[PDB]
């Protein structure tokens, strides 16, 4: 039971995406300008950075339900978790500080201040320290999870954005957007080792669960890709074209996938890992970001609704004006919705319908629970009689 988690951004919601399917299998409404969705490490909850109401929205992956709004700093962005899911750490980019929020009480129990604008964080293996890029300072400040203070600032490039720590905790990637370069920091001295000029704004980024490769993704008017990074030589081994305003990124944990939010497109792109290529693109909520840890396996999965219907249709035709019978099949639906693709719809189970003009109609249904959606297609020939049939 492996999952994604999308927040769009200007439709105040989440779409939770099953990465087997690569469906969407249900909308969360949250809080407003949602800008990152995170889950814990055991996949039992999920939590998102609201950055117009200053909270966070906790959701719980067995009910897609959400179950609490923690109150978090000025303009919330992203959120990590610690390794024993007791601690829910959010940068507010408005306020340059950061929340530490307790997940026993489900309230703020700590407020650090942070470099200016800080956007990105990402947590060592060990839940020890935290590093936070300061956007609108060129820095990193690297945070004592346990005194809650800035133990040290690592100066970076300009407009740091994404980061992220490799598996065996000994670097940290860091996408300087507008410096077209990526900072490798040392964990051991907080010292950059390294600087990987890039040809494009390193945005977001993510490495994969072994540790030997790290995708990035670069901004570029018409030449924007999805870029590797060997962990090994620090150098760019490959680059994938993708779609406009690539931001955050992430891979599955089986290392297959590769899930790229397209904010400008209002969907998300999938890219096989084995091939470089894109495998999918599927539309999501409005103006779509997902930073960090936004994909993994959840113990319990939602009952979700199962889509399916047939009709009376028979000659996989049906002449004009004869009503069409169309019989719900769908499992574990309590909600309906029928669009006939000619204009008109129903909210009944097992509505009928007759078609006022010959022509092919593509009918879909939509079922809906509790915990999400479904959808079913059919193509419908409405023809005169005596004229000629479908194939």
């Amino acid at each position: 039971s492996t999952f994604a988690y999308i927040a769009n951004s200007e439709s105040d919601n989440i779409s939770v995406i099953d990465v087997t399917s690569n469906k969407v299998t249900a909308t969360i409404p949250v809080g407003s300008n949602p800008m990152g969705a995170v889950i814990s490490p055991d996949g039992t909850k999920v939590y998102v950075a609201n950055a117009h109401s200053n909270d966070v929205s906790i959701i719980d992956t067995a009910t897609n339900n959400v179950i609490a709004t923690v109150p978090a700093g000025s303009s919330p962005q992203g959120v990590a978790v610690s390794p024993d899911g007791k601690q829910v750490y959010v940068t507010n980019m408005a306020s340059s500080t950061l929340s530490v929020i307790d997940t026993t009480s489900n309230t703020v129990a700590g407020t650090v201040k942070t470099g200016k604008s800080p956007l990105g964080l990402a947590l060592s293996p060990d839940g020890k320290k935290l590093y936070v890029t300061n956007n609108g300072d060129k820095t990193v400040s690297v945070i004592n999870t346990v005194t809650k203070a800035v133990i040290n600032t690592v100066s970076v490039g300009r407009s740091p954005k994404g980061i992220a720590v490799t598996p065996d905790g000994t670097k940290v990637y860091v996408a300087n957007f507008d410096s077209m370069s990526i900072s490798v920091i040392d964990t051991v001295t907080n010292s950059v080792i390294d600087t990987v000029k890039v040809e494009a704004a390193p945005s977001g980024i993510a490495v994969n669960p072994e540790g030997t490769k790290a995708y990035v993704t670069n901004v570029d008017k018409y030449f924007n890709t999805v870029s590797m990074i060997d962990t090994g030589t620090n150098k760019i081994t490959a680059r994938i074209p993708v779609g406009p305003d690539p931001a955050g990124i992430a891979v599955t944990p089986d290392g297959k996938k590769v899930y790229v939010a397209l904010s400008f497109c209002n969907t998300v792109s999938v890219i096989d890992t084995a091939t470089n290529t894109i495998t999918a693109t599927m539309a999501v909520g409005k103006n779509p970001y997902a930073s960090g840890q936004f994909i993994g396996s959840i113990p319990v999965q939602p009952v979700y609704p199962s889509a399916d219907f047939k009709s009376n249709i028979t000659s996989g035709y049906i002449f004009l004006s004869e009503p069409v019978q169309f019989t719900d099949l769908s499992k574990d639906a309590t909600e309906w919705k029928w669009d006939f693709g000619d204009g008109s719809s129903s909210k009944k189970q097992n509505p009928t319908h007759t078609y006022s003009e010959t022509g092919i109609y593509t009918v879909r249904l939509t079922v809906s629970n509790s915990n999400g959606t479904d959808s079913q297609i059919s193509t419908v020939n409405v023809v005169l009689k005596g004229s000629p049939t479908p194939s």
